[PDB]
């Protein structure tokens, strides 16, 4: 039946977030986080074989059959990019495929306040971009990078396994360096890229103790870092980055942190209250000179508190006050709201008064 | 005489949990926890080679001769699916095999109580299934995953070594990675399963302190996660998985365990009064604001206390509590029933009250 | 001369415990712990090396000219079977030969308290038989292990390093593992051990905190788990594992044991008072509510005195009250007994009250 372009055609024109291929399923596409099958008869292992194949060079394909795991991504000309994952499940292949626009959208359109623009301004320092697994997390980074492109003349250096967006120049030079064609690996970029000369800089994911350190000296020697992590909030990716290294180097990287963090974000994706569509919440950690000492002072917990009154002067906001405004303008439901807040209490407590 | 088709067959029509064929003993089943031997003469080292080869595949073959251990699971078409230990004992080769049914019981009829059910409707968080060797955990976990292919429209991923239960598609998609063949180990299916955009993982037993950062992530990250401990209580879980890290980084797991815990379940099995058939003891921990907070204060151990009066409320019930169920309802004996308890003095208290 | 079946049925002849084989001495047995020279002229490097290879296989020969080491075991038809060790002394080969009989002896005959007996009735926990080398040890565990194939309806595993006593099955599957042939290591069976659904396990030493942690696995997943150690007591033996383990892991292991302990029992074979034979001193430890406390409430010294007072109602026994009853009996003399107690003083004491 229908070919891989085809599938692809339809997992974009749906606004679907991922395709999913495996035998004895359908093609499945992911529509606001919820699978739907395609109308298809279900697919055999010479199909998703053949599909996942088709969008393989010959090098990526001996090296999935060496390890039966390959991540990659592909563009289709006139359509879209898409990051793919192939694996071997029940002797057969399998495949998931997401969508990534060639064209990137505005702060307004992906819901991000005027305070994530701001950040697009800062000259140096450490942004970090949060949350769960496919929370828009690349989508904001995509955006702040396309802004700086757009408004300085600097040179700005991605490190990604594989590359998602593609960055023309507009007024910056823009160089995108993939794990395993470009650089062999995220230390070996790192290894090398103080000697590049760049000014902005996206490292991916803090993902052990080495990233963080090559985070903390980017940010350090003056350059703006941009790295994601999995964490739920401001106070809790705090903490995983402190809490990574030996007891009695912490409060170097607590003071590290003071200095060089310029903004927290921790996004997640709800469902829309009209059935159609996904809206973003998000918490904003803008530090200010209060926040900066209760870092030094080892009282983060502390800094929820700063957060809270923050809004006005620093455009700060937290997970449950970003849930109220999304309340008050009906477009999450309440069911929506409460099952996400990460203290339902707290955010009663708001709607109460 | 018998061959291993005939074997299986009888190993599944009695209803028995493991074949076991080794050398100067008839083929022998386990039924209800106690070995049976089958009215047949005993078998020889060439016997025991023949019918445990006739399950294997070539390449399985020679693994086997290389290493003299091997796990594996096959199917029986029209009879049964079953997992397969190979080894070898006094220089011959002898087998163990447990039955994988191809249908998956229901809550009901595995003596689950229905807070198990709406375990199956969480979006998110850590389940642990605890308990000891052979105590059901598998079947729990599959019911449960059965459960959620029914129900939602998400993306069931499991790593499995091997894969037992095998769950073909319902509203869900359903990926199931066998380890030795579909993935090279636990930690390579682990190291990718994030760009595979699941929903629900099953990542099997809580096997090291990287497994254990592997699940933590995964139940954060707004996965809902399964795996398993050999753990006989909810407290002692949670302190068996704190404990396994450094001193100093403690704090964080408590903290990582008290946000995204959803449910512990501590099973085992215990012959019935009748004496045909077993029936699940289990211990059911759900965690409440109060319990959240123990875990995060390092007061682990008031948590017990917690699951002694949260039956109405969150459907919680300590291993006691479901013993002294299953005495009212006389599906065990006293001394079943006291020999397994964890604190015999609080099940006699728990008795003798009123 | 003599060829080594002589050799070997004369050590079983004169109830000899172990066969001496070197060069510029004739063939020694050890019996009731002293060694006697055969009525033989003394043997040269072609005697011992012949003697020592006839009980070899050919890749065993092989494997111990490569090392000058080898561990083994082997059986001789109709005679009995026998643990060897072979290895090198001053240029010439040299071995020591220990009885296996085929016959397992009964616990009254074996001198074991009927608490033992007890013992192999329980269903699941660990339990310890310690002692100084050659106290009798792998004899009192299969007394034990032939009790729970006569009696039990289960699966038992030996892991041994070499298979020593042969256990036909009774009434349990009985399932023997030799390293070095059926199984490449002791940590190869223990990797696979669970997945061939034991009910009682045989581990041999705890020579290492791999092994401890094996154990208490086993014992804590439903399984009656026996290992030895070589230690004197139950304190001892109860300290000796808690202390393998780092500082802040040892209260885990303090509350493992506390649950999942059911016995201790430390042996050694004393001289007859009669100057014939050898009679075993146990010390037997069974924990009881107070002892499981005790244990947890990391106060492990404590237990000796609950031992003491512990007879009547679980069978326990200190040492010292074993050899107090041996001399009341005249199984032993009061310099032997003297001589072995722990504490004289306390001894002492008992005696003359
Ligand atoms: N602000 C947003 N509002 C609505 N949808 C968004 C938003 N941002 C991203 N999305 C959509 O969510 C899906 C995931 O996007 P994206 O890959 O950028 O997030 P991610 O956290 O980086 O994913 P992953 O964890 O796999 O790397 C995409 O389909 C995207 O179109
Ligand atoms: N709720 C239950 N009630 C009665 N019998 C059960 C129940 N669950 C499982 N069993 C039976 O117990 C035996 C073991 O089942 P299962 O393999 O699922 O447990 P397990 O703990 O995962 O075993 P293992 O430790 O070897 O992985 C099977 O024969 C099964 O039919
Ligand atoms: N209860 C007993 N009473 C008298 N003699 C015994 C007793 N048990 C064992 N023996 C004898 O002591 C000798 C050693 O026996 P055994 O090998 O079982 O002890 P062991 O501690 O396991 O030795 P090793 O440390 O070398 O492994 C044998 O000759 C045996 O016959
Ligand atoms: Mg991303
Ligand atoms: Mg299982
Ligand atoms: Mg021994």
């Amino acid at each position: 039946m229908a070919n891989m372009h085809q599938l692809l055609t339809e997992l974009v024109n749906r606004g679907g977030s991922d395709l999913h291929l495996t035998t004895n399923s359908p093609p499945q596409i992911r529509i606001d986080g919820k699978l739907l099958p395609l109308d298809m008869p279900p697919l055999n292992a010479v199909d998703t074989k053949q599909l996942c194949y088709s969008i393989l060079t010959e090098q990526q394909k001996h090296k999935f059959e060496e390890n039966n795991e390959l991540d990659l991504s592909f563009g289709i000309k006139g359509l879209s990019r898409f990051r793919g994952n192939v694996f071997v499940q029940r002797g057969a292949v399998a495949g998931v495929f997401r969508v990534i626009p060639y064209k990137i959208l505005s702060f307004e359109e992906l819901g991000l306040p005027p305070v994530v623009r701001e950040l697009a301004e800062k000259p140096r320092g450490l942004v970090l971009v949060t949350g769960p697994t496919g929370s828009g997390k690349s989508t904001t980074l995509a955006a702040i990078i396309d802004k700086i492109n757009t408004d300085r003349h600097e040179h700005i250096v991605t490190v990604e396994d594989p590359i998602e967006y593609l960055h023309p120049h507009k007024s910056c030079v823009v160089n995108q360096r993939e794990v395993g064609a470009d650089t062999k690996s995220f230390k070996n970029a790192l290894k090398y890229i103080l000697r590049q000369d760049p000014d902005v800089v996206l490292v991916g994911e803090l993902r052990d103790l080495e990233t963080i350190e090559a985070a903390l000296t980017l940010a350090e020697t003056g350059h703006l870092c941009f790295a994601t992590l999995h964490t739920n909030s401001a106070v809790q990716t705090i903490n995983r980055i402190v809490d990574v290294f030996p007891s009695y180097q912490q409060p170097q990287v607590r003071a590290q942190l003071s200095f060089v963090l310029e903004g927290v974000l921790s996004q997640t994706l709800l469902p829309k209250a009209s059935g159609t569509g996904r809206v973003l919440a998000i918490e904003v950690m803008v530090p200010n000179p209060a926040i900066r000492n209760l870092i030094r002072e080892d009282k983060i917990h502390q800094i929820y508190s700063q957060m809270q009154v923050g809004q006005e002067k620093f455009g700060m906001m937290t997970m449950n006050q970003c849930l109220y405004g999304l309340l008050q303008k009906r477009h999450i439901t309440m069911d929506v709201g409460m099952g996400r807040s990460p203290d339902p209490d707290e955010l009663k407590q708001m709607l109460t008064s």
